[PDB]
DNA sequence: GTCGG
DNA sequence: GCTGATGCGCG
DNA sequence: CCGACCGCGCATCAGC
């Protein structure tokens, strides 16, 4: 936390480009500036020093001048206090509502917690879900608790078949004693890349999780993909825990290395690999490594044994997951 | 907003 | 009733 | 200067 002032303040603007001004770019060049003076080794006594970065440019500069030299910045008391757009970045904290569905409440008025419950109806099941468990969701878990969470998944999982693999991935998977969910990679033998049929595997494990009382809600349910909410069994009735967000991922077995890379994360570190990746002609997604063809084609996915394999391909040095939280 | 082309 | 553009989301 | 900026799964609903 050498430069929190600054990434902070990045942050915060990234976060107001995303969720106000529907600029998923700038969103994402901000988010990049932020992760790449995380990883400077010294303290940024000025703009020109923070601009020498890869990714911090003239206005980012300006900015960091305006932070240091005042502590504050005027674009941020603006957008803190003008009232759509924080009422506007208020509502994207309920799941469910991302920008265009947090500008059209309050366009309509909607705009405290309170509003949502008065206008429940006109809440998709998602919405409703997110501002059912709205402050559970946003409670870290410690990794005490996602031990015991794992425990539970994977014990439920084999119940079902002994040949499912489930790997907890996420923050988790990068050692980080907190996570914000559960992200759980999950592979079978009969589901490879040119398996057929099937898709009742993610249903017979999530039902299996259902039965158990450990899953308590669906978000969103397909062949490959479950999205729910989860809670850790309550110690004989005595203060439940907080519900928690849970994905859970299905991945062709011959791919589960692309897999557990995707899901391991973390998010910017994903996009640094995949546009890595562009550069040195290969394209990477949760299922394949494929060479970059002459023209734009993608070709056929190159074969993989390890997480290192991949990298590899592209010239990049392994990392440990733990050194992923980029 | 940024930076390589 | 259907669907594909749009929205929200995952790392 | 200018435009590209990772990659993909599932749900919803405007316009038929
Ligand atoms: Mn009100
Ligand atoms: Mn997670
Ligand atoms: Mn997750
Ligand atoms: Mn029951
Ligand atoms: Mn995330
Ligand atoms: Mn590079
Ligand atoms: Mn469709
Ligand atoms: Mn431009
Ligand atoms: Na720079
Ligand atoms: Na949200």
């Amino acid at each position: 936390t050498l430069n929190g002032g600054i990434t902070d303040m990045l942050t915060e603007l990234a976060n107001f480009e995303k969720n106000v001004s529907q600029a998923i770019h700038k969103y994402n060049a901000y988010r990049k500036a932020a992760s790449v003076i995380a990883k400077y080794p010294h303290k940024i006594k000025s703009g020109a020093e923070a601009k020498k970065l890869p990714g911090v440019g003239t206005k980012i500069a300006e900015k960091i001048d305006e932070f240091l030299a005042t502590g504050k910045l005027r674009k941020l008391e603006k957008i803190r206090q003008d009232d759509t757009s924080s009422s506007i970045n208020f509502l994207t904290r309920v799941s469910g509502i991302g920008p265009s569905a947090a500008r059209k409440f309050v366009d309509e008025g909607i705009k405290t917690l309170e509003d949502l419950r008065k206008n429940e109806d006109k809440l998709n099941h998602h919405q409703r879900i997110g501002l059912k468990y709205f402050g559970d969701f946003e409670k870290r878990i410690p990794r005490e608790e996602m031990l015991q969470m794992q425990d539970i998944v994977l014990n439920e999982v084999k119940k079902v078949d002994s040949e499912y693999i489930a790997t907890v991935c996420g923050s988790f998977r990068r050692g980080a004693e907190s996570s914000g969910d559960m992200d759980v990679l999950l592979t079978h033998p009969s589901f490879t890349s040119e398996s057929t049929k099937q898709p009742k595997l993610l249903h017979q494990v999530v039902e299996q999780l259902q039965k158990v009382h450990f899953i308590t809600d669906t978000l969103s349910k397909g062949e490959t993909k479950f999205m729910g909410v989860c809670q850790l069994p309550s110690k004989n009735d005595e203060k439940e825990y907080p519900h928690r967000r849970i994905d859970i991922r299905l991945i062709p077995k011959d791919q589960y290395y692309c897999g557990v890379l995707y899901f391991t994360g973390s998010d910017i570190f994903n996009k640094n690999m995949r546009a890595h990746a562009l550069e040195k002609g290969f394209t990477i997604n949760e299922y394949t490594i494929r060479p970059l063809g002459v023209t734009g084609v993608a070709g056929e996915p190159l074969p993989v044994d390890s997480e290192k394999d991949i990298f590899d391909y592209i010239q990049w040095k392994y990392r440990e997951p733990k050194d992923r939280s980029e």
